[PDB]
């Protein structure tokens, strides 16, 4: 995701923290943001570009065959030059595992603490990203230019940013806040409040990545490529359809986020 899918998935599943959860993430977290998870869940994307953390660009994202549709780890969760665990999955497993030391301490220097929290945070919501689990060749949509109503766009785009602002324009007045409090809505009371004990039980942390990828790339074909054409405008029919699938990926991972810090964290 871009900012907001970021914002929105670490707001929820703050939210939805246990006792010892919200205490290790308070003491994690720098003073300047009083507390919240969610002004610093973009940190990755910004730390992706700097030379120290170049070894983390493959974590945000997994490349899986053109037009295959599915997803194998082995095959899959590997960098350009064949280095396994190097995906998106892989990350996620990486951070959780490192996590789950911090109850007991660490003597190790080098396993930062924060960084692993924003780390997980973040790829917890880039797993969940229908277009960030797609094609090899078009990476993940990226390559695919295309017009969002008036404006350029691309495919990966429309899915990490537009279709959320333009939601957030239509029917919120730019306002992600309350948006995110719909979302919010629609899983403790509204059409999402029967799946919720399902999005939470899928085994160990690695049968949970699995399936997360496997649901994002099964969207990305049923819902993300499907339809599209290079260089056309997608609109309202677009845009309609796909919305719902959009706001229910961004509450699956705050859901499963917010599991996987209990877990790590608690007893
Ligand atoms: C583990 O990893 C952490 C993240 O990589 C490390 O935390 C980072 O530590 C640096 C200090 O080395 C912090 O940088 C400082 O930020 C403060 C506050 O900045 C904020 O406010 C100012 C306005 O005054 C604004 O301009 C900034 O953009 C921020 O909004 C500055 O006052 C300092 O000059 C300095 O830049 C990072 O904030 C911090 N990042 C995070 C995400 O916490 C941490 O040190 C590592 N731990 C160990 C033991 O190595
Ligand atoms: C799991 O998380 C750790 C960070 O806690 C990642 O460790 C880092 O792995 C990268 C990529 O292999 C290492 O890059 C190397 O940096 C050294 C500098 O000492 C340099 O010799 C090489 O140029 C190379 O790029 C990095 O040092 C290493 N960092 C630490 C703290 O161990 C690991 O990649 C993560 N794995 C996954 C699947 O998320
Ligand atoms: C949370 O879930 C509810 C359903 O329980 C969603 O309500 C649906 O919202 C869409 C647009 O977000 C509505 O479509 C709009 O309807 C008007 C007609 O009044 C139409 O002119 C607009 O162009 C647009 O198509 C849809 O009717 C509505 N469904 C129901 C049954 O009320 C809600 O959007 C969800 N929101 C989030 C943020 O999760
Ligand atoms: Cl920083
Ligand atoms: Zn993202
Ligand atoms: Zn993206
Ligand atoms: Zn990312």
């Amino acid at each position: 995701w871009s900012k907001e899918g970021h914002v929105m998935t670490c707001r929820i599943a703050q939210g939805l923290l246990n006792d010892e959860a919200a205490h290790a993430v308070k003491m994690l977290l720098p003073e300047y943001v009083n507390g919240d998870l969610s002004a610093l869940c973009v940190w990755p994307d910004q730390v992706r570009h700097w030379y120290k953390y170049k070894w983390t660009s493959p974590l945000h994202f997994i490349d899986t065959p053109d037009k295959a549709c599915n997803f194998d780890y082995e095959r899959d969760c590997h960098d350009q030059h064949g280095v396994k665990d190097m995906c998106v999955a892989g990350a996620i497993q990486n951070f959780t595992t490192q996590l789950s030391h911090y109850r007991e301490g660490t003597s190790d220097r080098r396993y930062n603490m924060t960084e692993a929290l924003l780390f997980l945070s973040h790829f917890m919501g880039d797993i969940h990203q229908p277009m960030h689990v797609g094609f090899t060749s078009d990476a993940g949509g990226n390559s695919i230019d295309l017009r969002w109503f008036r404006h350029k766009s691309n495919l990966h785009h429309v899915w990490d940013r537009e279709i959320i602002l333009t939601a957030a324009k239509d029917y919120y007045a730019k306002d992600i806040n309350l948006l995110e409090e719909d979302i919010e809505g629609n899983f403790t009371d509204g059409i999402w409040s029967d799946d919720l004990a399902s999005w939470r039980e899928c085994g160990n942390v690695f049968s949970c990545v699995n399936k997360f990828a496997t649901e994002s790339i099964n969207i990305a074909c049923k819902w993300g490529y499907k339809g599209v054409e290079a260089g056309e405008t997608l609109s309202d029919d677009y845009f309609n359809s796909r919305l719902p699938i959009v706001m229910k990926r961004v509450a699956q991972g705050g859901i499963r986020l917010a599991m996987l810090l209990n877990n790590v964290f608690g007893a």
